[PDB]
């Protein structure tokens, strides 16, 4: 359930249940991200350094911060 | 459907931001990243005016009436 | 003559271009479409910082946006 | 020799007379200011976007201060 | 660190690679491109992705290992 | 005599050599001429992909250069 043990295949999970971020949730298993590189990642990470388009790499970058509980 | 902007698909966007003086352009990039209502509302400031390739002027507008479309 | 909601992107350039040491910093305005819309949705932070304005111009033209203003 | 209309080299000569403000003197010349753009400063200016340490910055809002005073 | 990062050798870095969550394979490669802990320390952010073909998952976690290590 | 600018095929070599774990990569580097000339003209992509040197002592040696270059 806490986010810091979760595996690739949770995150995976996680990214698959947001609205058009089923694509990226495979490239996001296929790197191997799990719960911790998750919260590892930042707002510049997502757009030009994994190649994610600005629309859904919003939408994950703001379902991670709703993890971190504000 | 529904009136609310945070279902608005990617499509939605567009025409929104389409309608948008002198933001026709700026339109086809919303809808080439896949910026549906969802997103839309995630937009900041910074997002426009610095992030992305866009003219100050016409982000000025965008953003103005994302925080309209907010009340 | 004219209400500065609806100028221009050319209305704003000969308005900035009047203003003083700005007649070079006006063509930025016009670069980057500021209407008379955008112009009056600019803040302070957004004359330097958004758009590279230098600090002696970027305060004369906030200062006389808000006389446009009439504050 | 009234300050409002000053150039940009006689805002220069007047910071570069203070104490330990000759290098800050440069950055001025660099950013334009006249004597309306040195009129407008605010004190929150000097040390906020202009990223003076507040020792020399002390004395330059002292200065202006001083100059808007007797005048 | 009793050991200090600056003096471990290709085989120290593997191990301490090898003791990261999910980067037992990718230590590797380390190992492999000769990274010793002097390599270990110039090595950036921008250069786990592109330099060595790492994934993006392990390169967060090496990148972030690395800054706590460098906290000494 | 031991200037970088003017370091021969031979100078760069003894260089490289000197360096832990870069020695086969000092006999590479004279087989593609490189003097001091051309050692100095590398950048970071030469090193890490461009050619065939594995990253931890092409990092050493992007590293001795960078601090060569500091005078």
């Amino acid at each position: 359930t806490e986010p810091s043990i979760w595996t690739v295949d949770d995150v995976w999970a996680f990214i698959h249940s947001l609205p058009g971020c089923q694509d990226i949730a495979d490239e996001f298993r296929a790197q191997e991200i799990d719960g911790q590189a998750l919260l590892l990642l930042k707002e510049d990470h997502l757009m030009s350094a994994m190649n994610i388009k600005r629309g859904p790499a919003l939408k994950i970058c703001a379902r991670i911060n709703s993890l971190k509980e504000s």
